[PDB]
């Protein structure tokens, strides 16, 4: 009983006999991208049109159908896809006839269950499984908080939240990834939502009585003591009324910061094999097992999260469970998952909550980058941001008026410390007008001299905008009218945090009529003034802050596009694309750029960048970046940033013997060593991503607020952001690869040594462009790190130019001052003479680096930095050769030409081969000097 074949333009379509997918369809997207659609029905038609894909089927890749016995060939010039005609599985092979990826089953249809609302007849629980017993790497899938960069043999959950971002892209150490095109909340690894502790454990008290012993403290003090199988104050069902309240005793402790929670028991697993352990917490939380400490976190009370780690344990064994959470007025709830079945141990698992098919691509790719480009090509190029996002970005939660912004800029400037951005967060407009997108007379009385003062300073300033509206303001009834405001957070009467609170309500992005006007409020608004940028803010999006995420669900219902649950992932995409489509329309030259807090498949598509969110002041959250943007970035989507120092500090560090901490001479003199401390080891990790920029509530953030000028700390902060201008011709070569090279600024090992297993699993460590091996110390107090030299390389110390050899792991010198960075034999680095803001390097000279010990390529990237012009071929491209045998660095023949562009250029070239005092003294390394024209030019290396 074989199914039938219809062979379409695209490829074909298979009607299966049997089971409960009725129709299997593969799609040819490209010469390495083949699409594949489980249909549990023969109307293909009711799948959504893509939010994550703009590329259409194929009309220019040939391609083959070769059909015999049991199995369907499909195969292009790259890739083979190979079809049972018997259960419908698909089988990927490279074009050179090995196996990348197997179906195991044809997937697992269901009921949707975690839908508040009314599902569709027609809409199910997703399910697809591949490759068991594989020994595979993977990694992307977006920014997450749990410190994994290689995912295999754990789980994600791929939600939206404040610091979690989605990116549904899933990349292997093998040659290919895949585009899980989902806009549902999806589950790698175990299909399930982490239960509570007490579904798969069972639970002994403090004697051993078989839940959990629950002791409730004021201070010190014992006010009660009782025992709860479920410990659960996760969430808020209304306003600031918790979902379950607590006892009577102590519900006053709570609102004063003075309730303080043990718990005490012991945990029995009941099956045998790795289980998941999750602590989602506000407030101090230190969770014990065995008389000794696993997790140990700290989160501001109101944006709490799931703090994981993975344990081995036995059937019949007994383990004592320990945990001490000072809720300072937050949230708290133990998850766990128990061991899968023993044959899904080992195998890669992907799971929606709702959709009406099984739906991916298949992406080949020869290396990690070629993947990416695969990825950019069915949700789109990463268009260019202007050349000033690149350099540094100084915000603040929050300026409040002109002058204070116009006062921090002109400190910079005064204290030549570079930067090209400063920041104007919330609250600018009348207090009662959210929405309105007026400017406060009070402290905003001229938002164009503002923003003319800025740009008079040579720098630019990006202003928040949020999807908030009150019910009050007369553009929320213009959305109102059209029917685009959700409105089911003003019949909750959910208030917000300003002032006495008031009602709100987000608009509906998921149409574009929507986000037509709302573009067109910000623009006759706020665009008119001149700003230069769009922060757009609350895009998960946060409605009501803390609600559980059924009724976070339930608020965007209805949308343009069913359900709040059949889209929860996909908010910042319509919306940022509406944004940037109305810039494109007003100004039809200059580069939009918009940083936004949330993102999918294919927002790099509106000329956006993300940062993490509301992460916190912590040392754990800073490590925890590394992965964060490791996986963001393997995701496909590269312009990618966090806050610099956390968004919020604990208590310790706002509030003092000396009031209301802005600079740092208001802090507890024993408090002083660590925020300095942390601030410099952050600046550091800072000034090696894609975004460079400092941000968060107080303390102050600017350089000088958080140390005095000449310490060792302040001079260490101004020299990363030196260097990070110094190296800007290298780094804005990374940002126009990002679009003309499909490129990815912040790199896993695996990108570039891939063959390197050891080099899969790091967390800490990543390749920032293809020459820098980044290592931020994460450890206060820590003055050197463990450091992994990947394996087939030699590497440079780039401090003193020590040359190392890789295949080992080094205690590497990390001195308050500095962050291990390394590197990679064969780099040809350039860096241009030291600028305050990115104009002032453009045409620059040159210096160009060359790491000896293997052979080099670099071309580097020049364009107006500011224009559309690169799109019709305006910029240049100076590419550099490198051969180790001849000693020898061709400058070739410039390729391109763009306005504004020198045709003369001073070039000066050293080459580095091991201990140099003068590894990073561009102006006055010894170099030989080049008056290159654009016509190709040889410098020797130096003899012996
Ligand atoms: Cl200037
Ligand atoms: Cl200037
Ligand atoms: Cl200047
Ligand atoms: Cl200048
Ligand atoms: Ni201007
Ligand atoms: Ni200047």
């Amino acid at each position: 009983a074989l199914a039938q074949v219809e062979r379409t333009a695209e490829g074909v379509v298979l009607t299966l006999p049997e089971g409960t997918v009725k129709k299997l369809r593969l799609q040819v997207m490209g010469e390495r991208i083949i699409r594949v659609t489980a249909l549990p029905g023969t109307d293909f038609g009711i799948v959504p049109e893509s939010i994550q894909v703009v590329a259409k089927p194929a009309t220019n890749v040939p391609f083959s159908v070769d059909q015999a016995g049991e199995k369907l060939v499909l195969k292009t010039s790259q890739v083979s896809a190979e079809v049972s005609l018997l259960d419908g599985t698909v089988s990927f092979r490279d074009a050179k006839g090995n196996v990348l990826l197997q179906e195991e089953n044809r997937g697992t249809f269901s009921p949707v269950i975690h839908d508040p609302d009314p599902v569709d007849a027609d809409s199910y629980a997703l399910r697809q499984e591949f490759n068991r017993g594989s020994d595979e790497g993977f990694f992307g899938l977006g920014q997450h908080q749990n410190g994994q960069v290689n995912y295999a043999g754990e789980n994600v959950e791929l939600t939206t939240y404040n610091l979690v971002i989605s990116i549904p892209f899933l990349v292997s150490s093998r040659n290919y990834g895949l585009l899980w095109d989902n806009n549902s909340i999806t589950r790698f690894g175990d299909p399930r939502e982490a239960q509570p502790l007490n579904q798969s454990l069972k639970l002994y008290d403090a004697e051993g009585k078989e839940g959990l012993t629950v002791r409730y403290f004021v201070g010190d003090e014992l006010k009660l003591t009782r025992v709860e199988a479920d410990f659960n104050h996760q969430f808020y069902k209304q306003g600031n009324e918790l979902e379950n309240p607590f006892p009577e005793e102590v519900a006053g402790a709570y609102k004063n910061n003075t309730l303080r929670i043990e718990l005490e028991g012991s945990i029995e697993a009941q099956a045998t094999g790795k289980h998941q352990f999750k602590m989602y917490n506000s407030g101090y939380a230190q969770l014990s097992l065995d008389g000794e400490v696993v997790l140990d976190r700290w989160r501001m009370n109101w944006n709490p999260w799931y703090h994981n780690f993975y344990r081995e344990l036995n059937a019949g064994d007994k383990h004592k469970l320990k945990v001490s959470w000072k809720p300072d007025g937050g949230f708290f709830h133990l998850r766990h998952l128990d061991p899968l079945p023993a044959n899904e141990q080992h195998e890669l698992s992907l799971a929606s909550e709702t959709g009406k098919a099984i739906d991916y691509y298949f992406v080949a790719g020869d290396t990690k980058d070629d993947i990416i480009s695969g990825y950019r090509q069915l949700t789109g190029k990463s268009v260019m941001l202007p050349k000033w996002a690149y350099g540094f970005w100084q915000s603040r939660e929050r300026y409040k008026s002109s002058d204070e912004i116009i006062q921090n800029l002109k400190e910079y400037r005064d204290r030549k410390i570079p930067i090209d951005n400063i920041v104007l967060d919330w609250s600018y407009w009348p207090e009662d007008a959210w929405g309105s997108h007026d400017f406060d007379k009070q402290f905003f009385p001229d938002p164009k001299a503002l923003v003319d003062k800025v740009h008079a300073m040579n720098a630019q300033i990006m202003i928040s905008v949020w999807p908030k509206f009150y019910p009050t303001t007369d553009n929320y009834k213009e959305l109102n009218a059209k029917g685009f405001m959700f409105n089911r957070n003003l019949d909750e009467k959910n208030l917000d945090w300003i002032g006495k609170g008031y009602l709100n309500a987000f608009y509906d992005p998921f149409s574009p009529e929507a986000t037509a006007i709302f573009w067109k409020q910000i623009r006759d608004k706020i665009n008119v003034h001149g700003f230069d940028a769009w922060w757009l803010d609350a895009v998960e999006p946060d409605i009501h802050s803390n609600l559980t995420f059924e009724k976070r669900k339930w608020l965007m219902t209805p949308n343009a596009r069913g359900n709040g649950a059949e889209i929860f992932n996909a908010y910042a995409v319509p919306h940022a694309e509406g944004v940037y489509q109305g810039e494109l329309a007003t100004d039809g030259d200059k580069r939009s750029f918009i940083l936004t807090r949330s993102g999918f498949g294919g927002i790099q598509r509106t000329g956006s960048a993300i940062w993490s969110g509301d992460i916190v002041s912590r040392w754990s959250d800073m490590k925890d970046q590394i992965a964060a943007g490791i996986g963001t970035n393997l995701a496909g989507v590269t312009n990618w940033t966090f806050d610099i120092g956390g968004f919020t500090p604990e208590d310790r560090f706002r509030h003092g013997k000396k009031g209301f901490v802005g600079s740092w001479t208001a802090l507890d003199a024993e408090q002083v060593d660590e925020w300095q401390e942390l601030n410099t080891r952050w600046y550091q990790f800072g000034a090696f991503v894609p975004l460079y920029r400092s941000h968060g509530q107080n303390p102050y953030r600017e350089i000088f607020n958080i140390a005095d000028e000449g310490t060792e700390v302040y001079n260490a902060m101004v020299w990363y952001t030196k260097l990070r201008y110094y190296l800007m011709p290298y780094i804005y070569t990374l940002g126009g690869d990002t679009y003309h090279k499909d490129g990815t600024i912040m790199r896993g090992l695996v990108m570039d040594f891939p063959n390197d297993r050891k080099a899969w699993d790091i967390n800490t460590q990543y390749m920032f462009g293809p020459a820098f091996l980044v290592n931020p110390v994460y450890e206060y107090k820590a003055r050197s790190r463990d450091v992994y030299l990947p394996a087939g390389s030699d590497w440079y110390n780039f401090y003193t130019g020590e040359k190392l050899a890789g295949g080992q792991t080094i205690t590497a010198d990390a001195p308050l001052a500095r962050v291990p960075l390394f590197v990679k034999a064969g780099a040809i680095v350039p860096t241009g003479p030291l600028i305050q803001h990115v104009d002032e390097g453009l045409n620059s000279p040159l210096l160009i680096t060359v790491y000896t010990g293997a052979n080099g390529s670099f071309d580097i990237y020049e364009d107006d930095g500011r224009s559309l012009k690169y799109q019709q071929g305006e910029w240049s491209r100076i590419p550099l050769s490198y051969d180790d045998v001849t000693g020898t660095l061709i400058i070739g023949d410039r390729v391109g030409s763009f306005t504004g562009m020198a045709d003369e250029r001073n070039i000066r070239v050293r080459f580095i081969a091991g201990p140099t005092a003068d590894a990073t003294n561009f102006d006055k390394a010894a170099a030989e000097a080049v008056t290159y024209t654009g016509k190709s030019v040889s410098i020797k290396r130096p003899r012996k």
